[PDB]
């Protein structure tokens, strides 16, 4: 157990004001995140080297490197914690997880590689033929055209990315009769749109779409070397008596095929 | 010696195909060479973080990043070579560490530091300050202003770098009486001006100059783990009997304060 | 070797958040700077009583304390660097040691009374005597009679303090025949002003001058007890992420004679 | 010492007509020579097996062969020589070796491959591409030409080749003012052009000039197995009733790319 | 080392209010000053018989006696000084012997026979002659002429005494022209004139001088049994709570021939 | 040292108005080191000097040995007190001397208990090589080049203090020193030739020359110390003489290769 | 020591009239002099026979013999110097040698070989070619063309020869503007012209040079077999009652190629 493995080696490490453990990944077998949609890798080098794949719709190849760069979260919890070994255990849960995954999510979709980024998803990306547009489309046959356009690469689509505005307006959309073109309320099995999984999240600005052989075209390298860490500390947020419980970790992206991933815009 | 170590452990080792020697470094004590100019540092890792200091001309600091790359050169030679140990230690001195230490002194000093390059001192240098310049300044004169310029730095100038042509021009200059101003030839050999080390050499442009306070405001990193190699060529074509020999060290240069390394060229 | 030492300490100590190792003195009581100039001494107290000269212009005495102050410098280095020993050993190094000397270079002649500041040789110091000024006199001119108004003390001069832009313009100065006063940039490298040492330094405000009898005037009082420390920390808002290396040293000032301390400006 | 070993064993091998001593070569470190610029390598056979380069003005590559040539100088003394071990040691001095060293430079410089000769410089050499002229060039502007031509084959000239009467032409050569322009007498004694070494050496013929990647681009290749040998002989039919002492080396020359060497003719 | 002889004996015989160390005479077991230009020697007596030597302007003899007087310096330290042996060897240093050596040379240059005084060249010097001055001659040429007439006692001139105004007056004496007459800022600092030491000396009072053969005529005799003693002391009321550290020696001076030492006053 | 053993041997030999030590010899450079050695046990000696016209001539010549000597008067309680008549004898009597034997080799002359000094056998400096504009540094290059018409060649310039000052703080019209600042008048060289400034040289006059093989100084070893009581001394004043003195004599086997000169300005 | 030895055989071998010592060379083989310029060899024959080069300016060839011839010097001593062996020691010293260096100097240079001379190197010379001679020339450009002249033998070279006047004039050489062209008295002193050692002697005659490389062309050969003698003597009519000290050594002079040395005269 993952969470029981952690409250033991922090009350176990704990000195009065600094307790740590070695969590290596917090990734699972190493709604959606941006990071379930990518292949996953395992490394012991800071730096990375590898080949890019261009398509021309011939193949040609590149040198290419990615840099290990750091995400970090934390919470604050009761000091209450820290003897209490099944409170603690109760703070290392999916509040924490979800919030780093909300935290490395924003890197993996818009990262501009320079300085202390990653190179992100959005970054890559090929432009969405708007040649493929026609009369009586709709904002659901815009994304239909753009998962056709990924098998260009020889990949095929595996998720959509989209703004909660952009989802809720595309889920809610009405046929001129005065019912769902998803169908009904008690139909639609949340975030799927043909077959493929949907991830709504903050980071995509409105009006944009993305969607990509995520599953073949991308892949996450995790350094492993990733921890948890407890304080007592100094801060201008509510520091009356409390710990900061503070966690991090060390990953890069490695693009191989930019092709197989498509990003638009809406055109209303 | 090196060569004979090197040449030795080539045919002890070598099968019918392949042959290793481990070269911890080609840098002896881990003319002067760019490299006994700088700072020496060994490093485990494929990349290096630092921070760097900028002067206003009070300091300010940024995050730099240094891959490390792999420098190499190589020999075609016959069969007959790893039948003769004075024939290997004649291509292992004469030929390939001779043609390495021409292509690190290149890298060194003018590497731009795009794709396989290190970013070399002239890419990073400050500007001769043209400013400075006097009436009826000499090409001596105009490097005294530059190890003035130096010290804007907070630090002093450790070495001066010349086309050898340039440094005949200044070494056997007189001053208007009728007297050399450092010596006659015994000033050309023996390579110092001022006190201070000259480096001459063919990587310099002719007309340009570089001084700076090397020893602190630059260092290679050192990853140890250099080779010597030796490898049939299945290759064959009009070529009988081919074989390959290869010698490659990998190396980063960071630069701490680019402030104390000042470039210019001569008017004519 | 102290750089090996040091390493091995700071590894030894290591707490994953501090680690700690002493140098009884870096060097300095086993170009010039500051420190050079003055008389040493040393001391088993946090704090010492002295009494001053007081010279006419016969001897007044009066009774000074002075405290052991801080002097310290820091390094930033990537949190690499406690993993690989060797990576340790390149970063203590002398670029380190030049710096705590620019730092205490700063407090001992431009220091005040408050806070963790020593006494500055600028406060101290007695005012220069403009009536010594002739006609058609230059800024060379100007350090002579400077170097007369120190006998008044009973001491003869030691050194002279200039900024480098000051002395650049004072060693490459042309008399009225067109040539050279001091002889040429071969002057201005191998800092002698008439046999005097020159300490041309940033530390110096532009257009300021100091003289004196520097080993008979004043005396720095070290208390030994230097220390080299790591941590993991983020303050003074420069770098996130970040290891600091930081060397620091206790040290006061004693100025027994203050009227053998001349300070100046040039007006030209 | 040498002169001494090689005396001893000379009067211990003699009987009647022949005696013998072996010498692993005269070179040591195993104006110029010839044999100065060029790359040394050491061999233990009679043939040499090596890939030649190739530059259009990309690379190609062929094989070629070089096959060992002697060579030979010889001195005459009176018979007295043998029965006076003092009297040899005379004899076996500097003028024996530097008659050596005088007889191969005429080989590795002019030789042709036929026979028992080795293939030299001149033979292999581009041709001065003339197009570079301007009419009001002077000798010393041809040689620029020239040694910017040497570039086109990748690699950077290492010295110049000339007879002693065009030399001094160059180097004593008077202005219109009647001042020197290309240094005076000290520039043709101590014999450097633009920072290159010369050698004025009366085996080029006069009008010709050679400049070329030396270091790099050729390498003389010695077998060891050289001898001191003295005889009784009444060949070239000279000196009657007289003594033969001669030394003799093996050697092969091998071109590995004849593109980096320039031969040409001047105007005048 | 003396400063470590002399702390180690000063803490051994403390006992709480009184230490003592026999230094036999401070150097003298053998700028410049007045104890520099005489003769040196060595006396087991209290009262020193001597035979003066008087000139008609042939020699006369007279019977003379010098009576051995007591020197001494001082210095206040804090309490703590007798607590830290190393705090006490930064106190027993080059500043406490300056200290005897200004504190002498008043007693050897101006002193009367009454009282606790020596009796000093100024009171055996005979008076500068007048009428050897010429117009408009200069304060060196009325040197000149005294320096001249030291030869009328058959000894000639060995050093020059002099006060640092009028020495500065004298070197940097410039010209209507613009430029220095007697070498300027370079003749002020080492201080030569004509070949002979200049002793630039509070001592001397301004508009006077002394010139002599002093190494001749004159002579310093040292008793040895100098000290090094500390106290705990109240004498002339300037500070309290305080240590007294005391050197003291015991001299006299013999004058052999009164008339080999001139002095005079300036005319302007 | 020599005036440790000389002072416990005269103390020890005093009685009353007697004592005496004699020594194998007593020991900036000094005239005497510029010259070659050679040790003598006779109190005469015979040799031929070379005279070259500028072929060679011979002449015979005599050295005869002379007495350098230097006295002073002492209370008679020196006698007393060990360090102070070790004082006498070094620091008053033995540095006097050692200014006496250089103003005798320099510029004495045969007449009398006189030696024959360098300044009088010398020969002149020819004023005839001074160029247009040449300096006082100049002019001893030229009579550094006088020196080789006598086939031997130059090694020490003898000035005095005053003329050696002039010359070693002497500046070119590019504002250089000539031959430096204080380590051109300090570590007395001037071109690679060893310089003596010495008060026994008149101002403005110099002297050059091959010292190490146109003259040799002949040592008679023997060297004393007395102390006397024995006239007017005692019998009115109470005092003592000190002496102390040594035997030389020099010999010029070749004065053409000895300049004497003085300088233009 | 040498002159321990001679005298101690002298005084020992000196019966009644007449005593000597034997030595080896003088310490050839145990300013520069004429003899350091040239090559040594050491022969236990009265007689050489050798072979010389001449050159067309292919090799010629002719046998020649050469002679040893005895070279003294003598000094005239007083008798009483066999009864004082420290006197004699006295005589035996380098006034003595040099004699002797002075001796072989005049034979070596200006030797006709007729009757008890050498043939020397002035008379097997080859003449300078004045056609080499270019307008505007000072009699140091003339040494220049000669120096030129000597590379025609296949042979740089190696020293020249002046009489102390031409020296003197060439050395001290005043321009236009009342400064020294060559370098002045500094060049006069320290023997170098153009990096080649000069020799000045009064053998040479006044207007003539000889420039050559004696190193490579001629070679001394000495007998050993040198004496040190003493004897009474009465003859030439000089000096009477005095005793004969002498020196003298054995050798013969073998020119192996005279197109190697120069001799020629200046225009004025």
């Amino acid at each position: 157990s993952f969470s029981e493995r952690a409250a033991e080696e922090l009350i176990k490490s704990w000195d009065g004001k600094q307790g740590t453990f070695g969590a290596k990944t917090f990734n699972k077998s190493l709604r959606l995140t941006i990071r379930d949609l990518l292949a996953q890798g395992r490394t012991s080098s800071n730096a990375l080297e590898y080949v890019r794949e261009e398509v021309f719709t011939d193949i040609t190849f590149s040198k290419q490197t990615a840099n290990v760069k750091t995400i970090a979260h934390w919470v604050q919890a009761s000091r209450q914690v820290m003897d209490d070994a099944p409170m603690l255990q109760s703070y290392i849960n999916n509040r924490l997880m979800y919030g780093l995954a909300l935290k490395e999510e924003g890197q993996l979709l818009n990262g501009d590689g320079t300085g202390d980024n990653l190179e992100g998803l959005n970054k890559v990306a090929t432009a969405y033929d708007t040649s493929l547009n026609a009369t009586g489309d709709t904002r659901a046959d815009i994304i239909a055209h753009a998962i056709y356009q990924v098998t260009e690469s020889e990949f095929s689509a595996s998720g959509i990315v989209l703004n909660p505005r952009d989802w809720h307006n595309i889920a809610l959309l009405k046929d001129n009769e005065g019912r769902y073109i998803f169908g009904g309320p008690q139909a639609f099995t949340s975030n799927i749109m043909w077959g493929l999984p949907v991830v709504p999240t903050k980071a995509q600005a409105a009006g944009t779409f993305t969607v990509g052989g995520f599953d073949m075209a991308s892949q996450v390298w995790d350094r492993m070397d990733a921890t948890v860490e407890v304080s007592r500390e100094d801060r201008d947020n509510f520091v009356k008596n409390m710990l900061t419980i503070l966690c991090e970790e060390r990953l890069a992206l490695a693009h191989y095929r930019p092709t197989a991933i498509i990003k638009g815009t809406f055109s209303s």
